[PDB]
């Protein structure tokens, strides 16, 4: 369901989704070449990059791919992304471990219910706070930790028609996890709870007149896009959009630790 197809369009300026409907991908574009953030699993790899050439843009001018999170379904596509264009794939320190490797981490939250991902090459690790610069485009790295240990939501500002527009891909906030994990405490990863909880106040803090979520549903793109025909790129701004994300991962939180009480 979530490779399912979907026709790329422009966001605001240069910034495009690219990604499938379940799971998304944002081209960020420049003349000096473009940033691509997620890849998706492997079978949307594919439709990533179809939809970068249907807009009119080459793989082999994408010059960095950014991961929000080290799982097979947003990582999953970024090795054949990059066999695809050369790029050179960015991450958190403990993302970029797993992406060197292919391996889930034995202290992430689903370790255990994880596939192993293709190797990646080229990669580089970004610290928190750090500004990935390509010509006009300045991408920020936001350390977003909880759904797994390298987790990191990305921020980057559009500009169009005199406009300009505060821009957050918001890496996944949910609290979900594969037995025997508990966010309530495990050993593998001490600080889970506290990181999620913390990046759920990062995340709501944010800069964010456009928000594009991994998961695009969960921060209701597709309600917002559906205004487009009518309002152009203005369909896409709501500045209320990263709190509401975040609101809804904080409930989430508080139910699953509910849930981790009953098998305690
Ligand atoms: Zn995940
Ligand atoms: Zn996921």
């Amino acid at each position: 369901d979530w490779n399912d197809p979907q026709e790329p369009f422009a966001v605001f300026g240069s910034t495009y989704y690219v990604g499938v409907r379940g799971l998304s991908a944002v081209l960020i574009a420049s003349p000096q070449g473009h940033i691509l953030i997620d890849g998706g699993s492997p079978e949307s790899a594919p439709q990533i990059a179809q939809h970068i050439r249907q807009l009119g843009f080459k793989l082999e001018d994408v010059k960095l791919i950014l991961n929000s999170h080290e799982h097979f379904d947003h990582a999953g596509g970024i090795s054949e992304l990059q066999r695809l264009s050369g790029a050179t794939v960015l991450a958190s320190v403990q993302g970029e471990k797993v992406l060197r490797s292919g391996q889930p981490s034995k202290g992430d939250p689903q370790y255990g219910e994880l596939p192993p991902m293709t190797p990646v090459a080229n990669t580089r690790a970004v610290a928190d706070g750090e500004v990935v610069k390509l010509g006009p485009l300045a991408v920020t790295a936001r350390y977003t930790p909880g759904h797994t240990q390298g987790g990191v939501s990305w921020t980057w500002r559009a500009t169009e028609n005199g406009k300009s527009a505060a821009m957050v891909y918001a890496d996944s906030l949910n609290a979900f996890a594969a037995k025997p994990f508990r966010y309530s405490g495990s050993p593998a990863y001490p600080n889970a709870l506290a990181d999620i909880k913390k990046s759920i106040a990062t995340v709501a803090a944010l800069d964010c007149d456009i928000l594009i979520s991994a998961h695009p549903d969960a921060g209701d793109l597709w309600r917002r896009q559906a205004r487009q025909a009518e309002l152009g790129s203005a369909a896409f701004i709501d500045r209320q959009a990263c709190r509401q994300y975040a609101e809804r991962a904080g409930v989430r939180l508080q139910k699953k630790l509910a849930a981790e009480a009953a098998e305690k």
